[PDB]
DNA sequence: ACCGAAAGTTCAC
DNA sequence: GTGAACTTTCGGT
């Protein structure tokens, strides 16, 4: 929805659930085949690039989605 | 060879 | 100025 083009999907898990980030072609989790649980070590970066910054909140604070050059407020 | 995930980027409000 | 959204490339299975 937000993240995808994908209505049904809202942009969060995976096809494999070895990650999060999918916004494109990579994989929304509608049907699935069943892979979640505790599922460790995936590496996936749901915020922005910002190290010092965890994507939560905004420069304006008027909003919260961010992960590019929108409003990191920090490093 | 095919499928999935991620980067960087770009359009609209 | 800020937020929100798309295409393309790389890596893994
Ligand atoms: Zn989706
Ligand atoms: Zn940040």
């Amino acid at each position: 929805l937000l993240t995808c083009p994908t209505p049904g999907c809202d942009g969060s898990g995976h096809i494999t659930g070895n990650y999060a980030s999918h916004r494109s072609l990579s994989g929304c989790p509608l049907a699935d085949k069943s892979l979640r649980n505790l599922m460790a070590a995936h590496s996936a970066d749901l915020k922005c690039p910002t190290p010092g910054c965890d994507g939560s909140g905004h420069i304006t604070g008027n909003y919260a989605s961010h992960r590019s050059l929108s409003g990191c407020p920090r490093a």
